[PDB]
C-alpha cells in the first residue's frame, strides 16, 4: 500500500519544504545562503524549540561571511509553520527534523560522559542509537532508538527513584524495549525485570545485562534517513511535489534526492571539506554506527573513522570569527543504496539462555543473507548487488 | 545597652500605636470600635498582607453588630505605616504583630492535624510552639518557634526530597540544602544538651536526609518533652490595645516598655478590650483565652498560670470557647460583645530557658532516664506583685496542692 505510507509522508516533507521556503523569504536569505545547512539549522531549532526564540544566522558580504544573531516572535514561527502544513500541527514534520538533528548527533558526538555516569559500559556505542532524541519525538520517533538508549533512561527514572504515573511509563518503556530484542530469551527476559514495581539494583544490574546481549543478539531498529530542512525547502521550490510523487525514508527517495541537493557548509580553516561532507552524510543516514566497510562500499569513497575524521562540529560556536572562516560544497552523492532496515540479523536463570546464545555466536556471521545494494538507476527493488569485503579496508567501527 | 532597648521597644510599640490610631481615624472608629479585639485582628492583618488588602470590619447597629468586608487600597496601608513610623520600616513592629498571631493560635488550635500528618507524634503540642508564624519572620520569628515547630519543618523538607524531585540537586537545590542547614542550626541552638546538639550535627550532615534522619529528629523531639529545649516567650497584644495606650501620651520611646518584663502586664492591666462572644460560652472562658494568648502561657503548668493570674485557668477541655475571630457561615445577630478580663493579680517574667539538667541516642536517653517530673527549675526566682515595678521582690509559691493538671491541653 504505497498510498498512505508513501504519500502521507510526502505530504509531511512538502511542509517542511514550503515552511523553510516561507522562512527564507523572511530572513531575506539569498539562494546560495539557504542552502548553508548551518542557516538551515538554525532554522529548524527555532522552530521545534518554538512548538516546545533566535539563533545564528549566516550572511555573505564580498568576500566574508557575517554571523547575525536574531530573534523571532516565538508565535509568529508557529504561525508561519501551520500555514506551511494548511494549518496543521504535522508533529510529524517536527519530529522529522527532531531525528535529523538526531542522527547528526549520534555521529558528530560520542556520549561517554553519560554512559558511564548511568553505569552503562562506554564502548556500548553502538546501542545509544538517538539517546540526544528529546522523549517529546513521537512514537515513530522512539522505533529508531537503539536498545542501549532506553536502558540510560529508565536506569536514570529508576535510579533516581529507587534513590504516580510515571508507571505506565515504565511498562511501556520496556514493551517497547523488549520489542527491540528478537529472541525468545531476549524477550523474556525482559518480562522479568518489568515485573518489580520499585525495580532496585537487581533490575539495574539485569538490563545492564541485556544491554550487552544486544552487542551480539541485535534488535530491530529502524534508520529513517532525515535530510536538512534546506533540502527538502530546496527540493519544493523545484517544482518536486512529493504528496503526488511519494516519498520515503527508507527507500531510494531520500538517496535520490541527496543526488542532486546543492548543501553548502561553513568550514573551519584547518578543516578537511572531504571529511566534513562525510560526517553530514553519515547523519543523512544514521550510519553513526554502521560498519565503516559497507558505510564506504555504499559511499563510493572512504568512509574514515571518527578519530580520523578532521572536523570539531557542523554548528559554528560563539566563540569563534568569522575572519577566518570559510565555506564548502558538501559531497553527499552516494555510490549505490540500500534499504534503511530495522533487524540486527539472527543465526533457571534466563541470563543462561541468553550467555548460551551469546556463546555460539561469530563475528562472522553472516546476516541479512541474499540481501543486498541497489544502483542509483534501479528505482524499483528489482535488481540485488551482493558486496564482497576481500579488500584492503580501513575499520570497521567509527568511534 | 541596656537602657538602649527600651528605647527602640518603645519606639516600635509607639510607631504601632500610631498607626492603629491612623487606621480608627480612618474607618472612622470610635473609642469603642478601635477597642473590639475582633477589629484589631483585622487591621493588623491587612497591615501584613499588604508586605507580602481586605477583612471584616464590625460595626455596631444599636440592637446588634455589624460586618464590612472592607478592601482598602493595598499599597496604601503600607505607606500610612510609616507615617505613624516617623518614616522608618518598621518591620519589627511587623513581626510585632505577627507573633502576637502566633501566641493567639497555639492558645486556640491544637495542631495534630499536622503532626500525624508529618508523622510526629500528636502529643508534643508542648513543642510546638510558634508554628503558625510564617517564614516571613526573622531571627524574632525563630528565637519564638519551638523544637517541635523545627523538627516539623525539617521532616516536612527530608519528606519532600523522599518524592525526589532531585529536591537537593542542581543549583537550586544547592540553595535549598543552605536553608535545610540553617534550620538545623536552629534547632540545634535551642538544645541545651551538648548531646542534643551533638546529635543534630549528625543528621544535617547527611546528603539524602530519608527514614533514618527522620527517625533521629523524632527521637530529638521526645526528648524536647523532658529535655526541655530553649525557647523564647515574649509578650504581643493587639494594637487596639498599643492604639489606647498612646492615646493617654504614654511616650514608650521615653518611657520605655519590654516584651518580657512588667511594662507589658502595666497596660493590660489599665486596659478596656472587647470581645464579640456567641451564646453558650463563659464570658470569661474568652478572657483567660487572649489572656494566654497575650503571655503565650499555652504551654505553662496551669498553676503557675492560674497563680500568676487572680483567678483559676481552666484546661482548654474544659474551656467553653471556639476561638476569637468569627466565621462567615454562621448566625451573627447573636453576638454578645463583652469586656475581656485582661488583668492579673501579679506578674512573672517570661524567659527563654526550659531549666534544663548513635552514642547520642544512646546517652539521651540516660538524660532522660536521669530526669525527674519533681525536678525544681528556676529556683530562685518567684511571681512578683505590681507594685514592685522592680522586680525586686520575687513570691516564691508554694505550688501542689492536688489541683495539678499543668496540661491545658
Amino acid at each position: 500500500n504505497a498510498t498512505e505510507i508513501r504519500a502521507s509522508v510526502g505530504k509531511m516533507i512538502d511542509g517542511i519544504g514550503r515552511f523553510y521556503i516561507q522562512m527564507c523569504t523572511e530572513l531575506k536569505l539569498s539562494d546560495y545562503e539557504g542552502r548553508l545547512i548551518q542557516n538551515s539549522l538554525t532554522i529548524e531549532r527555532m522552530v521545534l524549540s518554538a512548538f516546545d526564540t533566535g539563533g545564528p544566522i549566516y550572511r555573505r558580504v564580498d568576500g566574508k561571511w557575517r554571523r547575525e544573531l536574531i530573534l523571532y516572535d516565538k508565535e509568529e514561527i508557529r504561525r508561519i509553520w501551520r500555514q506551511a502544513n494548511n494549518g496543521d500541527d504535522a508533529t510529524a514534520g517536527l519530529t522529522h527534523m527532531m531525528i535529523w538533528h538526531s542522527n547528526l548527533n549520534d555521529a558528530t558526538y560520542q556520549r561517554t560522559r553519560a554512559l558511564v555516569r548511568t553505569g552503562m559500559d562506554p564502548r556500548m556505542c553502538s546501542l545509544m542509537q538517538g539517546s540526544t532524541l528529546p522523549r517529546r519525538s513521537g512514537a515513530a520517533g522512539a522505533a529508531v532508538k537503539g536498545v542501549g538508549t532506553m536502558v540510560m533512561e529508565l536506569i536514570r527514572m529508576i535510579k533516581r527513584g529507587i534513590n504516580r504515573r510515571t508507571r505506565i511509563a515504565y511498562e511501556r518503556m520496556c514493551n517497547i524495549l523488549k520489542g527491540k530484542f528478537q529472541t525468545a530469551a531476549q524477550r523474556t527476559m525482559v518480562d522479568q525485570v518489568r515485573e518489580s514495581r520499585n525495580p532496585g539494583n537487581a533490575e539495574f544490574e539485569d538490563l545492564i545485562f541485556l544491554a550487552r546481549s544486544a552487542l551480539i543478539l541485535r534488535g530491530s531498529v529502524a534508520h529513517k534517513s532525515c535530510l536538512p530542512a534546506c533540502v527538502y525547502g530546496s527540493a519544493v521550490a523545484s517544482g518536486y511535489d512529493f504528496e503526488r510523487e511519494g516519498y520515503s525514508l527508507v527507500g531510494i527517495d531520500p538517496f535520490r534526492l541527496l543526488q542532486n541537493s546543492q548543501v553548502y557548509s561553513l568550514i573551519r580553516p584547518n578543516e578537511n571539506p572531504a571529511h566534513k561532507s562525510q560526517l553530514v552524510w553519515m547523519a543523512c543516514h544514521s550510519a553513526a554506527f554502521e560498519d565503516l566497510r559497507v558505510s564506504s562500499f555504499i559511499r563510493g569513497t572512504k568512509v574514515v573513522p571518527r578519530g580520523k575524521l578532521s572536523t570539531r562540529g557542523v554548528q559554528i560556536a560563539s566563540n569563534e570569527n568569522m575572519e577566518t572562516m570559510e565555506s564548502s560544497t558538501l559531497e553527499l552523492r552516494s555510490r549505490y543504496w540500500a534499504i534503511r532496515t530495522r533487524s540486527g540479523g539472527n543465526t533457571s536463570d534466563m541470563r543462561t539462555e541468553i550467555i548460551r546464545l551469546m556463546e555460539s555466536a561469530r563475528p562472522e556471521d553472516v546476516s541479512f543473507q541474499g540481501r543486498g545494494v541497489f544502483e542509483l538507476s534501479d528505482e524499483k527493488a528489482t535488481s540485488p548487488i551482493v558486496p564482497s569485503f576481500d579488500m584492503s579496508n580501513e575499520g570497521s567501527y567509527f568511534f
